[PDB]
């Protein structure tokens, strides 16, 4: 009729922990009275927070109505009354936590990327897999209504067979002269993991394969377009990190798909990423939140010569409401772990998308093509 | 290049044989400098006009400097210079007209209807394949844009698989009392051989048979709404012919088909005919000149309700002008003389008059009968 | 001042149950203090919730302030105290329960269709008349602003002589393969019931009859263009109801009516329901809540022709007063006939008469013919 699931959480007051995972998944399934199941009985989970200093993660217990935090990772860690763990902190710190929390015998889950490199990232899915917990990352685009509407198209035959897709990704971060940066400086510093191949190259892993197919090689460069920026506190700093790339995916089973992504780009387009999926018999163009499309039949008849094309589209009707896209996964793990419900989104995935990071990476690096050996 | 067509038309002193078939159609071709051949030549009608009436003929076969007229049709057939005939007059003198001709040695287009009943028809269907003449009859509204698109959808496998037909035809026909008739009045006669179902039911064959699969039965009730209505020149009559009636097909492939038709509905959809198209994976509404898509991607999710307001017309698209779109009349009259002089395929032969004429006998026989008819492979 | 009605309800938990009858005409009674009776009285009912799980019902008893809840239909109904009986589940099991409700005393109130079968459907009028209770099937598409309207426009003249009738009636109702159907799935199996014909043609019988004239003949087809769909577990099913038809109605006074209905066609209209008519001195379309107008002075003149805008010839109707619930709205119907003797005449007759014309219907397919519809002896 009712149960209890303990619930650590790391990293949580991000930036988007705090929003994404505690407000919007955590507080959420909280509220409306816990997870459902398959024979109709509910799982409420009981969390208890963790941060870095307790004068900034004081009030969050009682601000949502919660129960406990402390300052010390261990004191929550050694509770067997706790039987899961979750993470969206820094990213070298992560594997070390999984490892402790996996060795303490809980179930995983956390934020992307799992690790810094693939090594690193394998290792924590071979510990996980020998101890026999459960693992799950966040895998958050796919759940995106743009995205899932894609899945829709797919599913229901509409492209007839997909041939390319065409990913434009990003929007225009501010230097921070004059106007401040709308994204944390680490992520400009090489030195400090900064970097967008292996910052978004590990989604593009995910959405690919399971959009439209396994990658199987990728080409790619970056580079750096900026090469001075200014601090959080207004201090300038060279800028070491790809802050654009360009990459150019074979899929199995025949698609090709790029996408460029950058910092340093000005948006005219539908939303800040879109997905141009073109299909024998119809095509999409997919945002966040909506999607186009164009059936053949549709497909107009211009001619070279030196009309809003735009309005030869239509628009997807909204047939569900969309749930948040990190709560839907967090009630999925869940199930995974107290209902043997299956579940694609392991540790393994995190893993992939580390992998495909570090293939882009050696691509620039080597100036040629890099095959994504099977795991 | 040039090569000469001897074209004897009959019915074009009327009003749909002048505007449709003389100027629009003809009168074009001939302007256009004839009609092209797959091989490049051009064949040039030399056309002579009949129509009783010799001081308001030979003034019709000035207007377009026409060379040749009589009021003598017999004579006309007997010209072997002359190889083809045409007739747009009236239909009680078709049929005997057509076997006139066929007779003669003459290939033959016209009207509709082919005849006034299924059994002379069928019978001039027999004489024109007896004598090895090419022969074909008008229809029209294979050829309007709207229904050019629908087959186009059909073709292109938009529709998956073609479930159900919806057809609603017609606009309000003045009644004569404080504004004029849009229509002559003997469309309003039954003693005239007026009547909606003759008329229409006689297109919605080759409809449904080209577009959706070949008809197999008619359930069909006719009535008359309007009980007197005003002459051409203001005089009053009692209308006899049905103005308006409610049509349900069974066509082959398991589709059916219902057609609303009348002369006394008022108009609320995108043209004066609509016909909506339900399939598996998309559905189409196509008017005169338009065509509207919804394929099933795109189809929203309402739940039965009794609050804000939805737009459903606006989850459809309007599919695209990606061809140029001729007159009808005036495509069929050229696909009717490539077929003659260079042996071009054509579906359009007489034997499609007939199953006209088959149908709409049918469906009147429904109306009498309160009950299906089955439709005789001929 | 106030009068407490016992009333017990049986086929709320589905959506149209809960929705319009539970939550929008009983609670919304309640909370405006009861119906309002002609000398100063408010009857407030007191509801049971009936249903066949313990903790379901519970539950929805709960979240609406209620009290009173079981699984046990047998014992509510023999009760004596609750003196009105509701249902608004299975058709196969209504005459049953009807009979009960009936023979134990109850005052009768019911969704449609009141039967399965026409013999079965007037047995149940006889009995209740019979007994002398009050009973009552609820035509809900009659109290639509759409159809309100056009009973205004008829009453008003502002047809002249109505001369025929279109209507159009249907939304695609997703199979359950990428998307879940909106509708439960016993409607699409003739053996649990299912099919628009004997669904939707027992509205059109009330719709037809009071709106334009009696029916007195009907030919229809049906047809099952979807040959199979998804349970509402995601289970593969047979389909073997009739979920599109096409029925052309002659009624009294010389006016021809046509409805297509379907669950499989899509939407290219004002509402998920149309209604046009066709006068001598104008013409209607009505949705559910608008209806457009156009007058015969209005009527333009097109001539046949191979971007006009005809929508825009229409005026849509004002609204002069605030629509209620249709459903809340015969309730207090119902209610009222039976605390103060208000003329009604919504009773189960009109029920079985929404029934038989289903038959004709079904028959007419089946024999492939126009049937008439027989007087009740």
């Amino acid at each position: 009729t009712t149960q209890r699931l303990g619930l650590i959480m790391n990293g949580v007051t991000g930036r988007m922990g705090l929003n994404q995972h505690l407000i919007r998944s955590i507080v959420a399934i909280r509220d409306q009275g816990g997870v459902r199941l398959k024979n109709g009985d509910r799982i409420m989970p009981d969390p208890i927070l963790v941060g870095r200093s307790a004068e900034k993660v004081e009030a969050l217990a009682k601000r949502f109505n919660i129960a406990r935090w402390t300052t010390d990772l261990d004191a929550a860690l050694a509770d067997k009354n706790d039987t899961m763990f979750f993470d969206a902190a820094t990213t070298q710190a992560r594997p070390g936590l999984l490892t402790q929390a996996i060795n303490a015998g809980k179930h995983v889950y956390c934020e992307k990327p799992i690790a810094t490199n693939f090594e690193e990232a394998l290792e924590v899915v071979k510990l996980a897999n020998s101890k026999g917990v459960k693992h799950g990352t966040v895998q958050d685009k796919l759940f995106l209504p743009g995205l899932k509407k894609i899945a829709f198209l797919r599913d229901s035959g509409f492209f007839g067979r997909i041939l390319s897709v065409r990913g434009e990704f990003g929007y225009w971060v501010f230097e921070g002269g004059w106007q401040e940066a709308q994204r944390p400086s680490w992520n400009y510093r090489d030195e400090d993991g900064g970097g967008i191949i292996l910052d978004m190259v590990c989604h593009w892993r995910y959405v690919l394969d399971n959009l439209f197919g396994n990658v199987q090689s990728v080409v790619c460069i970056g580079n750096t377009d900026i090469p001075e920026r200014f601090d959080e506190q207004g201090k300038k700093y060279k800028a070491t990190a790809d802050d654009s790339a360009y990459a150019t995916f074979q899929l199995e089973g025949g698609v090709i798909a790029h996408i460029n992504m950058s910092w340093v780009t000005r948006v005219y387009r539908d939303d800040l990423v879109t997905f141009q999926v073109d299909g024998t018999h119809g095509s999409a163009v997919a945002g966040l939140s909506d999607c186009m499309i164009q059936a053949r039949q549709a497909t107009p008849r211009p001619v070279w010569n030196p009309h809003d094309f735009y309005g030869d589209w239509q628009k997807l009707p909204d047939n569900v409401s969309y749930d948040n896209g990190f709560k839907e996964q967090w009630e999925m793990f869940i199930r995974h772990v107290y209902e043997d419900a299956p579940y694609k989104f392991t540790l393994l995935e995190g893993a992939k998308g580390v992998q495909l990071a570090e293939c882009a990476l050696k691509s620039w690096k080597e100036r040629r093509w890099i095959d994504v050996a099977p795991i």
